[PDB]
């Protein structure tokens, strides 16, 4: 039934609510990072962590919708519909994969612990009111 | 990069091409089967096998396209060309998910070796000349 | 000298005569099956079994006749009598290759003993009087 | 897919490009050599090297096309077509088997090493320009 | 054949396309820089590390092109050192030598690990959102 | 700035100029012989030897000038320019590459000592008067 990817990873789906929209880099940058620094283990036919499994499984989904967005700009003679659909692709759909792809890439580099710790210390950051807040946003580190 | 769905789990996308599209059961069916069997592996925060860890994504990935069918269902003016898309969503873009679900369900329920041993077997049957050919079909045991 | 194709691999050309020509799947089919299964044994420069080492030759041997069909396809004036030849190429001269491919594919995929154990079995079925005779057909397991 | 016989033998198909057309003896001499000095292991139902496997598998192909050339001179009432076809049989088709049969026969007698070494030292021979070239062509030796 | 110059160096041509073109200093700076630190090593008769080997061949490969464009300045008017020759050499082909020279000059200075790390450790810093990142890029330490 | 391309290997430009001009085979032949002999080490992501490193960079250098030979074929319309310019890459500068390609290739297969001896021998052989020079040129040795 209703399942959260973060369940087995010590996280939650509501945990990403604290992260604003622009917190996540663009999807193009998302794939390119994994396509640059992780290409070995991804196409490697022998995974080592579950993140490698979900990641290469997740990249196919986004690569899947890309063909969808390509076809939509092929047979839909309603430019308003092709606008909203293609826009909605980069919208919450794309914003969903961003919330997912970013985690695993952040997961593989730092583990599944510091990414939690950062998201822990980030939400408390944005939790704090404006004036009494450390203006330098917390940096993802190790 | 060019990640492929089925490399570390034995079979590959070249292998599944034997099975015609008509063999794959409807996505409405599979979503209950391994789910009605598995209220735990699809919900426990402690993984057991990469299959359901890979299965969760298509689960999440399916509802997204379903959410797209939901979102598109009202927020588009012309349902005529729209349903042309929703047909494309269920038929084609769901066909790939129809295979991703069918693998891990049968695999997780019958061991990975059985599905590989069955994939080769059915392709043998499908390529045998139908002039005389056994009317048998998928066996699946433990 | 009078070399025979099937001496060291168990079965012999006298044995394969049980199988009528209609049983053998089309060469268009077999060329993908063991190839789609085997991107390595058909490409690795380090052999494993003599089958694919024997299989490569018919692969090369097939394209030659196919190259002959290609070369003949334009460099002959009358395609009427020409296609009489190209029919003879695919039908008869390809029939022998149709058997050479079918053996090693099934043999390399199911062990040499299974095909020998299956060859005798089918001949038993083919010679049983069809007045009452099992409607079964090639089994193939491990 | 596209496969080279020389892949598992430390050679390549492009390696034979250095060898001119007349480098290879006629096919009749090719079979007769194997039909004279190797008849024991060829019809022997227990091979000892992969060359014995590919060789007896290769001889059948050429023996196969011979029946083809025989039939072509039986029902094709176009003498130009029977000319070009039969000529093309002895052409690059036959020149292909010559490149193959010669290697294995040369392989079995000297191993799969000196035949490479010779073809290594032969191409460098023909690589050298005319005037500054050792006029005595390199001899296949042991 | 296809020989990426970074194969025996860890990095690949695709990892280096992960950085913007402006990331690489100008061509003349690298020549003067390398010629301002390794006159004692480049023109030395004996090489210590392979970077000296690749770098020496890298520079002379550049001097030929500059020598090339110079000679082209006396052939014709537009497509000779004016419209296409010096434009293509100085602009297009320069983009790949800028990284060849930069990598080795960067490498031997700080080893090969550090140059491999800095690419990734920088190439994502340019991808991180503006607000949630440090103000200045990282720096090659050791 | 003027770095010896050969100073690492004892020989200098005078020695390869010490031999005649057309003694060096055509550019494509070396790449043929280079690809045939050393298809594996040049693809290998491991530092085989100093010759391999320079040989890879040597080929990629030629790979670029051939690209400009291809670029001029398309984005250059003046036949007086496109033809004459190719005479610089294909004819004028190719000699400078054939010296490198012939040296590094030969040194690998034989050894840096023998190639230097072979330079002196064939360098003095050609200068000996024709009336009393030995019959054949000196031989490549081990
Ligand atoms: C996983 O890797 C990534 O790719 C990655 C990372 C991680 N990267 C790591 C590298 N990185 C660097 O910056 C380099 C390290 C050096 N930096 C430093 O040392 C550094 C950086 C900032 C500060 C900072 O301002 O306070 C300081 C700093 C201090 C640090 C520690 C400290 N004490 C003692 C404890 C005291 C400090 O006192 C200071 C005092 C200052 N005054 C003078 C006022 C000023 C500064 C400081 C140091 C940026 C983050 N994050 C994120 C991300 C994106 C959006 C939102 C949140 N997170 N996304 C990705 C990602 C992106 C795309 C993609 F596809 C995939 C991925 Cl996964
Ligand atoms: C595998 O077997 C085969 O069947 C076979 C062979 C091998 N055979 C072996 C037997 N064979 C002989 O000749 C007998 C051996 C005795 N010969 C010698 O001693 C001999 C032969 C030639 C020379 C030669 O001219 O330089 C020399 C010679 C020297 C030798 C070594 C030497 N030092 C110290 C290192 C110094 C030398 O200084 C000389 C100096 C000279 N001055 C006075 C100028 C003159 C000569 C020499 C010696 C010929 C080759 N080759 C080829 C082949 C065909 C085409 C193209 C290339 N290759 N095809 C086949 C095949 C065919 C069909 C078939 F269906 C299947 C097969 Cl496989
Ligand atoms: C050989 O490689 C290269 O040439 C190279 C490099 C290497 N880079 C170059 C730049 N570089 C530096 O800048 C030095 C570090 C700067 N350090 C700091 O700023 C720094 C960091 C921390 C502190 C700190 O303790 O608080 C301080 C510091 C102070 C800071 C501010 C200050 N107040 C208030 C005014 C007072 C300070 O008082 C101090 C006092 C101290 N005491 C008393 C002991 C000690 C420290 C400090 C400074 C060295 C490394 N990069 C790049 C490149 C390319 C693209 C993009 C980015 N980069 N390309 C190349 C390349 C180019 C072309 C070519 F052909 C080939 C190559 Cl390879």
């Amino acid at each position: 039934m209703d399942i959260d990817p973060y369940k087995e990873f010590g996280a939650t789906v509501e945990l990403l609510s604290f992260l604003p929209s622009d917190f996540f880099p663009s999807v193009r940058d998302l794939l390119d990072t994994a396509a640059a620094l992780y290409r070995d283990a991804l196409e490697s036919p022998e995974h080592a962590s579950p993140h490698h499994t979900a990641l290469r499984q997740a990249i196919l989904a986004w690569g899947d919708l890309m063909t969808l967005a390509t076809w939509v700009g092929t047979n839909l003679e309603d430019p308003a519909s092709r606008d909203l659909v293609v826009s909605y692709v980069n919208t919450n759909v794309g914003l969903k994969f961003r919330q997912l792809l970013w985690f695993h890439i952040s997961a593989l580099t730092f583990g599944r612990e510091t990414v939690l710790e950062y998201l822990v210390s980030f939400g408390v950051w944005i939790r704090t009111p404006p004036a009494y807040r450390p203006p330098n946003a917390p940096i993802l580190s190790t």
